[PDB]
């Protein structure tokens, strides 16, 4: 055990289908959605009803597809009021081996199931609410299914880590010093991350159970850097949503992810795609003029054009290894 | 049939139960919640899970408050996003008799399941969605189950109705053309009473099919007269929630409703409590500081406080009864 190691609590990953080995994870795609619906899209179920055969083939497709590149472990990042269904990745991961782990959390201010907490807060203690329910997921279970959560999912706004947001890392770091759980964050539009970083460690949660997500949405290397400071992880988890919204290409994410490996952040560094196997709600319907954006959108990509365009580039087999092999079995094993 | 008859499409209500005759319709509460959850309450399902069986002994009991009273239909203005249940209310009217109208729409900006249709809209025609979904719900049936909505439920912000809302109210007067299905709304704060009865006369919509909400938020009569001055109606139907946000007490808002019932509006005027009989997600915590504000916050308020104090001041039995039985007969029947 080199480095910054976690621990101080719990030594094991909780999957949907239960309890894993750090050594049983293998390569990690660390922020994912499985099934994922912006919040409002249950109020669209007459038009847009969930066909769960259609979902369950397509999901397990893609567990098959990516079981073939060598992935064994998948975290899904989908927060609770937006489409989170535990019940449902247990039964893609039973029907095909590749090991899920689900989150507990809400999504940033602006996006997602909101107002609930944002009242319950200006009636009473809407922080230990929201502590007690992080906890319970996170050691006993979702909706009484015995299915726990293995992260806790935390987001924040572009212009700040806003009060109502701050009331989810205050709970989530409490949570986080009681049971030792990885914590993985969204922020917005390339803003927070050091904030956030900040904000959690210094309220005592464990840097090395960290990760700061969505950090590719800056292409500014100093501010990844400052956010590496802090002892965290980072990611970039939005590979292949290119120019949608404010959104860099891959290349410019490659540049910035290159030029911190030259400056030996492997450890520190870990890819996603942040896709969406099965929407919820009607189908998306992407306009012509959107395309190019989301053509490279899916869990393949970094397997297939990432990993490879980096060994071109210099970048090592040792490096690929610990960003995909032996960075989550440290931070979610 | 004398002064502004609706029509020119259909003439009865649709229940939860089925068809009903203008006839059948007795005295009516225009605006009231059988269950209600804030935008959210679904992700707090661990520790905040439905109970079927005491919500439906809770919600027949006030069902049957209401019928001793005389009050035979109920209008329930959930938006698809807080909650609305379909099938729970149909287990409620037919357990008690109780007639319930339920509702399609989604609430206003700062308040309901937005996300969803927010998204949808910057990548395609969500008018033309939302439109597609009241229809199908008005005229065949929500999530497949074969209960119609009986009214759209329109909503709008305190500062202006945003391009967001409007989405809502275009597909909203379209449906009310080709159905004559009822509207009703919600108002934020007291404002924008007269630009939605602009808006949707402006567009087509029957005005005598219209109720525009929360009027009674607003203190000063020259607002509700402006905004009758459109042929809609207009309720007061959140009595008894005094105090409570922007709320006004309900002496405030008896001195309006008596100055405009002594100008002649008995006609185009309805009263409710927008009461909620049993919360989705935890119990809200309300605190000490708070429960003047809720205390007469129940379905049984206006029958046994408020219609006697009408009376008392000179309020007659004829526009009492147009109130509560005339004005629901033709806006929903
Ligand atoms: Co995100
Ligand atoms: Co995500
Ligand atoms: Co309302
Ligand atoms: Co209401």
């Amino acid at each position: 055990s080199s480095g910054l190691v976690p621990r101080g609590s719990h030594m094991t990953a909780q999957t949907v289908t239960g309890a894993v080995a750090a050594a049983q994870l293998g390569a990690t795609l660390p922020h994912e959605h499985v099934i994922f619906g912006y919040p409002g899209y249950a109020g669209d179920v007459t038009l847009g009803p969930f066909d769960h055969a259609a979902a369950l083939a397509s999901c397990t497709e893609t567990a098959r597809a990516l079981l073939a590149r060598g992935i064994q472990t998948v975290v899904d990042a989908t927060p609770n009021g937006c489409g989170r269904n535990p019940a449902f990745l247990r039964e893609v991961s039973e029907a095909t081996g590749l090991q899920i782990l689900c989150a507990t959390g809400f999504y940033y201010e602006g996006g997602g199931a909101t107002t609930y907490f944002k009242f319950r807060a200006s009636l009473g203690d809407a922080e230990s609410e929201i502590y007690e329910m992080m906890r319970t997921e996170v050691t006993e279970g979702i909706a009484g299914t015995g299915i726990r959560a293995g992260v806790i999912k935390l987001a924040s706004s572009r212009d700040a880590i806003t009060p109502y947001e701050q009331l989810f890392f205050r709970a989530a770091a409490r949570v986080q010093r009681e049971t030792g759980v990885p914590i993985i964050t969204h922020t917005q539009e390339g803003q927070q991350g050091p904030q956030q970083a900040e904000l959690l460690t210094s309220l005592g949660a464990d840097p090395a159970r960290i990760m700061i997500g969505h950090m590719d949405g800056n292409t500014d290397p100093a501010y990844h850097r400052e956010t590496l400071r802090h002892g965290v992880s980072i990611a970039f988890d939005r590979i292949g949503l290119q120019g949608m919204v404010g959104t860099p290409t891959d290349a410019e994410r490659l540049s910035v992810l290159t030029t911190l490996l030259g400056e030996g952040y492997a450890d520190r560094l870990l890819l996603s795609h942040d896709s969406i196997w099965h929407w919820l709600g009607r189908p998306p319907a992407i306009p012509e003029a959107a395309l190019p954006a989301v053509k490279d959108w899916h869990p393949l990509h970094i397997s297939d054009d990432i990993l490879p365009d980096l060994r071109r580039r210099g970048i090592t087999e040792e490096q690929v290894g610990q960003m995909t092999v032996g960075n989550p079995a440290r931070l979610f094993g």
